[PDB]
């Protein structure tokens, strides 16, 4: 029984489906196809009837999209929230940047240390989007990705003195033993809320419903949160 | 140091908060005073200014309260979606009653089988509180109260043919392999997502947004949903 998904390219690719589909495919015995696109795009998809639900982290655009009618049960799935942290004395002087991309490009430029989880997980997938859009290749000397989780991350940063991206949790279970502050949280690509929406059946008697809702039950349901959850560590 | 929180009675009484507030306050330093009343007098206590954050599970209400700029920044904390499960034969009669509270009573009245899960988890904490809305300490002898996760707790209750609630989630997991169906749902006490939202510093200046923007930050992190999670599962 086949449940059809619009979703964004960068969530295709953070490889957070990969986590969660095999479980839900064992557990209920629905077989999601993903189908990855822009966020005007994926929306429009849903808009048309051409698949059973949306996965995107645009409120604005899910806002219309639900009042328009095209959408139903909009469910808030999670909410990402990353900050750069590093030395309290700042040497790369990111502290007023108006972007993120600003910052990156300055700890590149100004080679100061930069330290990367450099483990394919979420996190890290988040990261190297932002190299990508800054044009930048992560190689400057201050670069070090030490293939580990976003504690021992936090603690390397400390101990060299260096920046990171960190999720906010992380940041605020480490500080007390961390010689770092957040130095930038001003940017909207750093929050990002991700709602999961059911095309509407009223509009197409004819997408599959049951398999949509099922999927979205399961998804805010304490089982597909324990690997949300477990993926966004 | 103090963050003052309204919430509901039930939330209250759940204990959710005993599993949070002791990480949150040694991960951040911030004390949560908590004030429980009913739904309405909850934001009404947000409304006032009198606390700082609120945590409600009352879409129709927060809604309001948003809009009318009493709150700001909500944020869906997590979904509730409970089900009453049973034998197709429904031998209790239950499956047309038409409060939630009323099949309690009835299940108890008539001593049916009935399967707790008796270990404290967040299910079992709102079974209770259904309990105590009836006024029935459930003490016949068709009640179970095993200590088991909720996998066991539906295989019992199909195993006996006997009644059970069950997540919605683990619901979809199972029932394949189970010969139950969901007997009861559509009350609205089964289904809750829950808010947690901002007292609006534009409406009170001295409000202690820094406080309660941290626990809301801290609620919605990984950290701090693999807390709530825990309870949850």
């Amino acid at each position: 029984e086949h449940v059809r998904l619009a979703t964004t390219t960068s969530t295709y690719h953070s490889g957070l489906l990969d986590y969660l589909l095999p479980q839900f495919e064992k557990d209920t015995g629905y077989k999601v196809d993903v189908i990855a696109a822009g966020t005007g795009k994926a929306l429009k998809m849903g808009e048309n009837g051409d698949v059973d639900l949306v996965m995107t982290h645009a409120p604005k655009a899910e806002g219309t999209f639900v009042e328009k009618g095209y959408g139903v049960l909009p469910r808030k799935l999670m909410y990402n929230d990353f900050v750069i942290v590093g030395p309290k004395a700042d040497p790369a002087k990111i502290k007023d940047d108006e972007s993120v991309l600003d910052v990156f490009k300055e700890i590149a430029n100004k080679n100061a240390t930069f330290i990367s989880r450099g483990d394919d997980s979420g996190t890290h997938k988040k990261e190297m989007g932002f190299w990508a859009q800054t044009k930048i290749e992560p190689n400057f000397g201050g670069y070090r990705s030490v293939g580990q989780g976003m504690g021992p991350t936090l603690n390397m940063a400390s101990e060299m003195q260096g920046y990171t991206m960190s999720d906010r949790g992380t940041w605020l279970a480490y500080q007390n033993k961390l010689d770092l502050e957040i130095l930038f949280q001003g940017d909207e690509k750093l929050f990002n809320p991700y709602q999961v929406i059911l095309v509407n059946p009223e509009r197409y008697p004819t997408i599959n419903y049951q398999g949509a809702k099922a999927f979205s039950d399961w998804l805010v349901n304490p089982r597909g949160q324990e690997l949300i959850n477990g993926f966004r560590l």
